[PDB]
């Protein structure tokens, strides 16, 4: 019983920082594959992916490794970009190239998600623009400037606001529950118009002229919100609306990029060119945490260490997911038809999926005898559950974990 | 000319970042110890040990990528807390331990220094105090949160202004240049008042209650800005200040702690405990990116992964900074002998060392002609030069260095 | 032609301030009961009463006009509250015992009613609580902090903001036209949920924690906003919402307070009795500023004059007010009954009328040929008019208005 | 023993607002000229002028109440701007000729000193710059937008913060007491070099772009502050500084316009043309509060009433100080022989003049004594007392009331 004794001894020296309800308590060892084991030796099958940082397994993808392993031998990561070196150009040159769109554009390299959002926030102000318009039930990032762009938890925002001035928060198209109370399923050009209507006939309107907006930021598909899935055609009526006033596009891929979704880049599935595009998570392949903040070049800006470690990763990283789309949207049928009817709500693309309960007990308990059984699954939303398995997960090792969850859901 | 060729294409694909002056580009292929190698075979001495990140050598010092290694292919680095692991509480338990103050603390990671900052922008403010305080020519990060706090260049928080409210900045006690033309190196006493009573006599009472302060951040030896080291009882003084309004000390080491000047934590040089330290930069070993914020522990709060590869490389860090201490402080003699006269302002501590020169072309020409020599340094503040070998560094390497330095400054 | 030259040279040294589309060019020498004067003697019927500043005629009601010169001669207004004076201590009374709620009550005087609602900000946050609620339509006032809580057209927030931070703002329960696209005025109960809903369902869940806001300003009909009357249980609905987390009611009767609806406080025809209400215009009787604050004694705090003069006339107002409110509601039936079918939506109360159409050229063809056959009215909200004859207006002078507005609504 | 029960009374129906610590309560029936009668028939030598309201005696001059009883019967005050009239253009016209600079300027009435730095905020912000600077010890209004840039004593600007962002305070060129322990009075230019330097060496380096800063906000003698005066040519200096980078001066003249300092305004002492100029107070002739932004017709922006009342007083009010300034500076020179040598430091110019005690105690019972003897003073700063008679005193009245002072500080 090692784990109980690091678990209280650590509880000692760190920073108080759980969930609400807590999730039962992990003392990893290591990982491989879709596999994780504790301490104690026992073995647990894993249906989050860290939430995008394991895409490719734990603890990586054995060509990953080998990749890092060679690499930090020679320069590894000061997450500095001062140093010219082939693994940053490379990277660069995937993330521009394979983005969408086929116009000129730039990357600025971070450490994180929120640091890739902080950057995208100093991008679209760069404009000379005081407003930022993001979405209610959205997440992107906890520092002070990206955490003024979250709305996802109210007690996240808690005790240390107010938060930065100028940023106004809007609905989502939020297909399964929104203020509209419409069904976005079968009626998503009504959800779509509502959402459209409340930025331009109310918020345009009554509170920001359009041409101070620097920016709208939004998730392809809302991660901590509950893998929340809007209307096909949303992202092209929302740059309908923000071209009609030249306001710029940020499309958060910090959760739902790099194949998450059977795409290298999540807005794909809706047909849309972003003007600017945040990465991180999964970038660093699971080893090391690297952010990056793409963008139209006409929105270029005007330490001392070079992040090789993180880039000749992240460009492994690249050709890795590019390899395995076929593989993600065929084992995402399987999810598909294995999921119908498990929960009040199941919506997903790809590996991105994600049940809603309309009983929050019932859906912690899903989450809590899940992990009993050995499989692990995060909450999400108020009452949700995202089924998120590694990218690599294999036909068989993905009905285990299936099996798993139906057996628990029928007697929960 | 390998070198040509890769820094046209990547100023092509990459964001604009560069210094002004900008410095000489570097294409770097790889480093072993001091030594740096670009893509075309030229070495180069390193004396900026990447300001900080790479305290410990090139990539990194041996025993710690053996870590690494080992590390990577159990359980890597998700820039998560969630996931007990056995690294994670050795490294919480060295932060806390060996920290100033035999009371009770508890330590937050993060993926790096403005992160670790931006934490310390929490913790002081769940007190219920809205206001902070922090030093003209001071440096704490670029996030939004940070960069309110930061105070180093105009240039570096002009266009996306205004910053976070409530952060009032005062001048700090630098000894050679500061509002009251005050010599503190011959009077240090009357620095140190000048700056206590501009807080308290004119801060306090026309523009904030200190009761409403929630803490006072500070640099024990300003990087960015020029390497400036205030008088020995400045912190005792500015304490004391803090302890009769409840206000709290952040002492920001995230480029002066582990080991750069002789001690773990620079504070110690001031004999002065304070409420919260951030820590990051060397603490990856050069590896990579981990950031930590120490603080009292009755200051607690109220993802999902394991960052066991970065603690794991973090605590042997500490462990060989703990034993090159006496080395650092051997050899700062050497810096503290050989630079004298060397500038218009010499000032060091164990081998954190500056120069700075009246003649702000004369410093970039140093800089310069010392590229040329094969000698990396970084400037700081207006016209200053900051003198940071590795801790790891010979007296042999030391020499090498200090003799192309000398022989650059004899002719410029 | 006197008019023209003043006007052209008036023009050269005011600054710029004009509607848009802006009204015909007024140049006033004097008034008399609800009949206006220009310097070229042209008369004109008064339907604008100054949007409440004369409730009770021009220049002011007779026995007004002899309480101020008699005052005036004796201690004037200092826009000050030190000088204890009967005046002020009468007026407060009045003000503390009519207004609703039976607890104790305090009132702080200023000299306008955005000044009245920057008092108020400061009430509510004297809780140690930073968030505000308001709603999209509203108007507060346009110094910074009352410009912050005013959501009525966007360009007026443009340029200068951002603004104070912690402002959330959230549709009002608008019966003709709002988001959800519900006829308030045949379901009353939907509209009323769908707000109440939005607040405490997505504000209070994703954005901000409920026990967080100091308080919810509300105007009991918004005035800039069309002179939109909110569902009869609208207020009591929101009440409870607020209750629940200790969240104060700020009830803004700057513009709807003072008889204008038939009652000495609007709020009363919703049967709600608010935490602090803010009155101005009509208390200085036409004659001067004056503003006031009313809120709950538990909620009171911790220049040298005596506001005598305005506080005489303020006391004189309030008792001319309550002695009218018998005639105002009388005289509104005859709105009621003239107006319906004159526009796309006829709404209002007491002598507070609001005429909505769909086309905005229409709305500004009524009130430029109403102007041309000498009847004055003001624009409200996108295409509305608003119809706010002087409280002390007799039948005939009533039907004089009515006939020529109907005659124009029938020509255009 | 009238007095007693109205303060009891009053206290229980006013919100809280008292000085600290608090001066004796004063229950006012009316005023003559130099002289106050409370409601016991107690007469008192006014040596306070209201802080400005009354500069032509109590309740007003003579002639300024003829012609606000006969205006008042003719057009009153709706604070509002919309209708064109006489008295409005005549006012107009009348503060842009008579103000500093013979280019053109532009007028925006309000209803006080606040409301007019409210609108000179929006104006230098009309720029498109973001950054003002304001002086420690300046005070410029209570309303949000003014607290901010006010820093007078910091509990009054405790609890409700923080304020708007931006706002970056200095120090002031005070020649008794500042950061630089100078004496201003034997080495001015000393003194106006370190402020100068602070701004443009320290705030323009570190903190802010210079380009980016709208304004900079200063009284030209400091009030609240203590009737603090600053070297002649320290205005001069600042003017430089601010061409330099183009940031616009505004004079804050609220307090010492319109004949206090034997100008019409203070800033001509100076030699100095501003930008933009407050007018407030005195404007009103101690009738009613009416509000002035004077400024450069370059920098124009782009309700429903005639504030005839309050502009025809001040077109009387401006006719009759510039007829008193030769009297003004005749009676000052009293003020400056008699009051010599009676405080640690004696300051003054016109009838402006400031005594400071080393002593708050002192300070206290000076004021405290001078009451009991019936002469009204007023505190200002942490412990000086500010001498400000009506500019229409006698000879005879102002020995009067200085034998009394004389007297009071023998004794204390
Ligand atoms: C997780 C997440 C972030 C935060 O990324 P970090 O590396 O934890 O800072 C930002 N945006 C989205 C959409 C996320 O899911
Ligand atoms: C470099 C530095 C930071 C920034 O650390 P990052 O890892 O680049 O975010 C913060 N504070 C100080 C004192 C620094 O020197
Ligand atoms: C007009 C109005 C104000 C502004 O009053 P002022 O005296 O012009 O400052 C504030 N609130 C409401 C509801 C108003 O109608
Ligand atoms: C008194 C004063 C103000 C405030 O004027 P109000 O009419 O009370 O709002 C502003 N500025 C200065 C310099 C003052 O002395």
């Amino acid at each position: 019983m090692l784990s109980r004794k690091i678990i209280e001894e650590s509880d000692i020296y760190l920073a108080t920082s759980t969930r609400d309800p807590e999730l039962f308590p992990l003392v990893i060892d290591h990982g491989e594959g879709v596999w994780i084991y504790d301490v104690d030796g026992n073995k647990y099958l894993d249906f989050t992916s860290g939430i995008g940082v394991n895409n490719l397994g734990w603890p990586s993808h054995p060509e990953v490794i080998k990749i890092g392993i060679e690499q930090m031998q020679k320069l590894a990561h000061a997450a500095a970009n001062d140093f010219y070196n082939i693994p940053q150009l490379e990277l660069a040159k995937k993330l521009v190239t394979y983005s969408p769109g086929n116009f000129q554009k730039k990357v600025f390299f971070s450490n994180s998600g929120t640091e890739a959002i902080e950057a995208s926030i100093k991008v679209v102000k760069n404009t000379g623009r005081k407003y930022i318009i993001a979405f209610l039930g959205g997440f992107h990032g906890r520092t002070f400037g990206s955490i003024s762009l979250t709305a996802s938890k109210a007690v996240q925002r808690s005790i240390v606001g107010p938060f930065m001035p100028g940023v106004i928060h809007v609905p989502y198209p939020n297909p399964y529950r929104n203020p509209w109370h419409i069904n976005g399923y079968e009626n998503p050009s009504e959800l779509v118009n509502r959402v459209i209507e409340f930025i331009e006939d109310y918020i345009f309107v009554n509170l920001v002229p359009p041409e101070e907006v620097a920016g709208i930021f939004f998730e392809p598909i809302q991660g901590e919100g509950g893998y929340v899935i809007p209307p096909k055609n949303f992202f092209a009526e929302l740059q309908k609306l923000a071209k009609k006033y030249g306001i710029l596009l940020v499309d958060d891929e910090v959760q739902m990029g790099l194949g998450r979704t059977g795409k290298l880049f999540a807005i794909e599935n809706f047909n849309t060119v972003p003007d600017v595009i945040t990465l991180a998570k999964a970038l660093g392949g699971g080893i090391m945490p690297i952010g990056a903040t793409i963008f139209r070049k006409d929105l270029d800006f005007k330490t001392f260490g070079g992040n090789a470690l993180a880039c000749a990763i992240g460009s492994k990283v690249i050709d890795i997911v590019k390899d395995l789309l076929p593989h993600v949207n065929e084992i995402g049928k399987i999810f598909a038809e294995e999921l119908q009817g498990l929960a009040d709500d199941v919506r997903g693309i790809g590996l991105a999926w994600g049940l809603e309960y309309n009983e929050k007990k019932v859906r912690d308990r899903i989450i809590g005898e899940s992990f009993k059984r050995g499989l692990l699954l995060l909450p999400a939303g108020r009452s949700a559950i995202r089924v998120i398995p590694p990218l690599v997960i294999s036909e068989e090792e993905a009905k285990q974990g299936l099996d798993i969850l139906k057996k628990v859901i029928k007697v929960v």
